């Protein structure tokens, strides 16, 4: 009972929305009259699941019970209308309805109407059909129902009957997306406000740019797991007993190690049931491969310049190269994940076919829908060279003719990769990319530059540690055998060479493992 | 209750209110038309129609019409079903008593309001309640025992999940269609809910919202109203949202102005497409100087082909091929922008994201479906788009499904089937080949837009936005732009035209230009397509 629009980060124009649906109308009477108006008095919350749709009608709630203009708020549940007795059901919402028209100004809030209010169909009991015909029947009917606004929250949008979705009913529609960079922060000092220690805005700002695809409830998970994770860290003898010991409240500080194993140890919610096709470049392949996904970075910004308002014409791109230049295997995520804030369809082998009870022309055919619904987005069709020859021509007929009903200025990005040159490919792709257009790039092999920083901090730093004249003849050797390998070859190499590494960890003295390195870059033979 | 309504702002619907006034006030004014040829006119309806057309508008109407009138009807509103009560045989009784109290007040009307909640139709695998009711409902409204003189009106979203014996002459003897309005009855609804204003709009502003707002249903023109008075409310105070405290706001500088209920637009959905889309749109704002003569031309031809397009006119079997290059916009500009034109007649699409797109249902099953549903609603049209492909797709079962089913049609119903192709009329399979008889005037062949079309259409564009502060070689330009585009298709085209406005939108803080226009130079000069 004190959240007070001051918790709801990165929530602003729904704020602004809602004020003028039940704030407005009692402070500013003669608006309306003026024009004779009786402003929209129904919305309806939706998203996916953590993202700020219960807390914002608790602080509207919370803002509108204290204060001079004092309204009502009556809550629900589910279906928690439901009685057993033939009548009753119906009978205790007309009650709902009737008690909430003596308390006026007052606010109905359904929580998760999906268990209320399905589409009318003949295949259930009448028990939904009679409840979903009262609730249409008395919201718009013929008593007007006067100054009450009526509220629902849920997940699945498209189950709920779509006569109380008009202008009468449920006026207005509101989505609540995941947070991007810019509201995981607002976020962030939100759940870190009332600390001992104040942590600082640049830390902040490092966290919030490390947690892609958390969602609200996930940010003020890992702000109570690093706490935990520091008290394990700092009192280990206080799980081996079973009595309250004596707890020193002033060594228990909050490091950024904490915060890294908790991240570590944790998924976010959005991807537990699936896994998100973009991820960013590992900390071992990151210096050798950025300077590629920001040269891609560049032709998308040339292509899509999404990334007076700026104006697209069929987004697409294709990255081409050659088997092993890993351009569907690093560079490609990289680049989606990159583009986060865009929301990602993918449309490949193990999603069409790994999923039964559902055509691939009717998943090919919905991905299609929500992309155009929630543009600017990303369609993503990795390998084309194979996919093209795994799926049937009726597939083929609607993905080619799906993508032609999209508006011709519609900001929704084709991002597709090959192993085949783009003559190589069959017909039918060849006039999808019009490279007159700059929507192909080609993937080269990483520079001597990338190649060395690659090898250094592995031949040199961590080659001698704890528990210096030869290694850099080693790494030159290294570097100098290694210039046409590819990337699987080039990264296959670092991890032989850093096998040697562990066997070796409890020796006091090098010189012995300098000789493995040694033999094992030479009896090391590739293919190309 | 609003005793306001009295047929005054039910736009639209005229011809519902004349019949609605023959059952209920003839019987009462002029009693003795009705007992010259002992008729007892008919005392049943059933409203029925998309959600949000005035239905329940014109029962409030109704109430209002004949309460507050010289005769006293009396009037009894039931929503749903609440009737139904706790103990056994008192769900059936309360009914009785209803029928009852109804025939000690006559004359009087009934309203059932969503009445495919209280009489669904009969099966054994539900509810014993509801077979019973239904059993009880329909033999007291036509059994022994005459009613007497009791209207009985019931209003529904599902027609044909009502019991079929309730629909019947002696119980409901009359069905009422409260469909999507059209545009001269959308510019009614628009007079009335700004019937009282203060600088009261122009009809000439009424017919240009009235234009725009296709798709809409009464609640939306209504919504519209509000959202644009919001949205004026809201430009001209934005601090008004930044103190939650009551401020003096004078009420004289919040009139309501274009570009307002422009913005209101951008945010608003209508009702019927908010869960499908239709698959008519309009030309965007870009390419209409591009296109609009083509679509009239063929709007012409259509004139020539379905006269139903303006004795009676008369057709036989109205059908159309928009045949063209690959390129020219005739599947993906050009055919909706024909059917958005087409608006008042029923547009069923058969296309491959719609056979092979949803699951649980054949997909000869659903070519089934339209085509009946085609022929129930006459006029009608049948968008079939890419026949080139659409044939190539389609197993031979669904192909003697679709062109025996177009000959069941009556030959003068009024159904048009259209269709496009990228393939020329000559090189299309036979079975397609002999269903177009362009000595007939079924087919019409699209030719690129010509010069002056093209400036028009890059005019607005390359002249009076280049300038646009945050004159001699800037028609230079246009000219060479006009000039160097002249073999291209509409692809091309709005590529090129993208392609400009993306310099346009780099350069926009630049208070001097001469660094746009050498960029636009080099960018159209170094543009190559084909
Ligand atoms: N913008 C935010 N600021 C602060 N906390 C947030 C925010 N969004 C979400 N949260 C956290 O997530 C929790 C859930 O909010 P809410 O439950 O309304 O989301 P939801 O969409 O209802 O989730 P579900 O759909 O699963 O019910 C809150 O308790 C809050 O701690
Ligand atoms: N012809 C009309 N003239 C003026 N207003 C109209 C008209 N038709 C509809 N409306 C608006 O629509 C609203 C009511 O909708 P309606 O009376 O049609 O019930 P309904 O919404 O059709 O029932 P359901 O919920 O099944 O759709 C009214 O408030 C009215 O403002």
């Amino acid at each position: 009972s004190s959240v007070r629009f001051d918790s709801v980060g990165g929530l602003s124009n729904h704020i602004a929305a809602l004020k003028e649906m039940v704030v407005f109308p009692l402070l500013y009477p003669e608006v309306f009259e003026k024009f004779k108006i009786q402003p929209p008095r129904g919305c309806l919350f939706y998203g996916p699941p953590g993202t700020g749709k219960t807390l914002v009608a608790r602080a509207l709630a919370n803002e509108c019970s204290q204060g001079d203009k004092r309204v009502a708020f009556f809550m629900r549940k589910g279906a928690d209308c439901l009685s057993k007795w033939v009548g009753e059901s119906e009978r205790q919402l007309r009650l709902l309805f009737d008690q909430a028209y003596q308390m006026r100004p007052s606010i109905i809030f359904f929580d998760q109407i999906d268990g209320l209010a399905p589409v009318r169909s003949s295949r259930q009991d009448q028990i939904h059909s009679s409840i979903v015909s009262t609730l249409l029947a008395l919201m718009d009917g013929l008593d007007s129902r006067g100054e009450i606004v009526v509220i629902g929250a849920t997940n699945r949008l498209d189950s709920i009957d779509p006569a109380l979705r008009r202008p009468g009913r449920f006026d207005r529609e509101f989505l609540f997306s995941l947070p991007d960079k810019e509201a995981r922060k607002e976020i962030l000092k939100i759940h870190t406000r009332d600390w001992n220690p104040k942590p600082l805005d640049t830390f902040l700002e490092e966290l919030a740019e490390n947690c892609v695809g958390y969602c609200g409830a996930d940010i003020k998970s890992i702000c109570a797991e690093a706490a935990l994770c520091a008290l394990r860290r700092r009192y280990p003898q206080i799980y081996t007993t079973s009595e309250k010991l004596q707890l020193d409240l002033s060594s228990i500080n909050i490091s950024a190690k904490d915060f890294e194993v908790a991240m570590q140890k944790m998924i976010p919610a959005s991807q537990r049931a699936v896994t998100s096709p973009g991820q960013a470049l590992s900390t071992v392949v990151k210096p050798l491969l950025q300077n590629t996904v920001d040269k891609i970075l560049e032709a998308l910004q040339r292509v899509f310049p999404h990334a007076y308002q700026p104006m697209s014409f069929r987004p697409r791109i294709l990255i081409v190269g050659e088997p092993g230049f890993g351009q569907g295997s690093h560079l490609a995520p990289a680049v989606i994940h990159a583009l986060e804030k865009f929301t990602v369809y993918t449309l490949d082998i193990p999603v069409l076919f790994g999923v039964s009870t559902t055509s691939p022309e009717e998943t090919c055919a919905q991905v299609i829908r929500e992309a155009k619904r929630t543009a600017p987005s990303i369609v993503y069709v990795p390998h084309i060279h194979v996919w093209w020859e795994i799926v049937g021509p009726t597939l083929k007929a609607t993905f080619t003719t799906l993508l032609q009903n999209i508006p011709s200025f519609a900001p929704v990005l084709l991002l597709a990769t090959s192993d085949k040159p783009h003559s190589a490919l069959p017909e039918e792709v060849q006039e999808l990319f019009i490279r007159d257009y700059g929507e192909i790039f080609n993937v080269q092999l990483p520079d001597k530059e990338e190649r060395t920083k690659f090898f250094e901090d592995l031949i040199l730093k961590q080659a001698a540690k704890p528990p210096h004249e030869r290694l850099k003849n080693l790494l030159k050797t290294v570097v100098k055998k290694s210039q046409n390998y590819n990337i699987f070859q080039l990264e296959n190499l670092y991890a032989v060479i850093s096998q040697c590494i562990y066997r070796h960890r409890k020796d006091h003295d090098k010189t012995s493992l300098i000789q493995k390195m040694e033999q094992e870059v030479e009896n090391f033979s590739c293919s190309r």
